[PDB]
């Protein structure tokens, strides 16, 4: 079962304040050390989420952060995850900027691509893949997290393509125009994630408003090549950013292409 009783969790340390509430380091009885995220009432559709728990608990892969269960006896509810010692990838890149070998950056992209190839095979769409949603664990392994969560977020300004907070910087044209999500729209986001990795955590299109990103992308403009990305790596990024989803590679194809580049 995915229901975790309150008596089975102990909070040890406050890790920080997230988007939906607090994050603690804690222990899960007879199981493991965990990250526990407390979710503010009203931030998510909890009833919708728990309906998918029996199916979603079956997903398991070394490059996906495991969400073990939910503590829901009383509000605010808690989501219990595998603990990722080095935190989010975006902050990890920014704090260690100048210390990364190009091979390590390519390895980080390969970990994410492997996790995404598993989700693509499982027919699970991430919808908001970005360096901020990837986590860094033991021996600098990168794992994907928060896949599918935007289907439960209750803030319309974030989830609607016409919303003032829409994450347009990672959105393919069919997502920013029609919310047409697919594993091919996640491939576009993955190309932006590759750019974030090779730029050591720079913000994509930092000098543009949301409408300006939409105009730039629709007129064929793309993110410039980061200094650390080889021309072969940048070519792959551009394949992720093809206007037509049908022309983008599947994650299964990207994984083989990037591994050949690495090895
Ligand atoms: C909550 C964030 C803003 O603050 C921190 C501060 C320090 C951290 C140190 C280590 C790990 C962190 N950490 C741990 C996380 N989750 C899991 N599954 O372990 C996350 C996350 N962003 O989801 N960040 C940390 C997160
Ligand atoms: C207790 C969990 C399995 O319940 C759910 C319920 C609904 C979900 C809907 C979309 C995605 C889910 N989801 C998200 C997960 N992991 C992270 N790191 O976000 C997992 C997992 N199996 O690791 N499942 C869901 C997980």
């Amino acid at each position: 079962k995915w229901v975790i009783d309150p008596s089975e969790l102990t909070f040890v340390q406050e890790i920080g304040s997230g988007q939906f509430g607090l994050v603690h380091l804690g222990y899960w009885l007879n199981k493991d050390k965990v990250a526990i995220k407390t979710i503010r009432e009203g931030a998510m559709s909890e009833e919708d989420f728990i309906e998918e728990a029996e199916v979603m608990m079956k997903l398991s892969h070394p490059k996906l952060v495991q969400l073990y269960g939910v503590c829901l006896e009383q509000a605010p509810i808690c989501l219990v995850f595998e603990f990722m010692e080095h935190g989010c990838l975006s902050d990890y890149l920014r704090t260690q900027r100048g210390l990364f070998a190009a091979e390590t950056l390519l390895g980080m992209c390969l970990d994410v691509c492997e996790g995404m190839a598993y989700l693509e095979e499982a027919c699970v769409i991430h919808r908001d893949l970005a360096a901020r949603n990837c986590l860094v664990g033991e021996n600098q392994v990168i794992k994907v997290s928060d896949f599918g969560m935007t289907r439960f977020v209750l803030d319309d300004q974030y989830t609607s393509s016409t919303g003032t907070k829409f994450p347009v910087k990672w959105a393919s044209p069919e997502v920013f125009s029609f919310s047409r999500y697919s594993s091919k729209s996640d491939v576009w986001s993955f190309g932006v994630l590759m750019w974030e990795v090779f730029s050591e955590g720079k913000i994509p299109y930092e000098n543009r408003s949301n409408s300006e990103v939409v105009e730039d992308i629709s007129t064929g403009f793309r993110l410039y090549k980061p200094r650390l990305a080889s021309t072969h790596v940048y070519q792959i990024m551009n394949h992720c950013w093809r206007e037509r989803p049908e022309d983008r590679p599947a994650f299964s194809r990207l994984l083989r292409q990037l591994a050949e580049i690495a090895e």
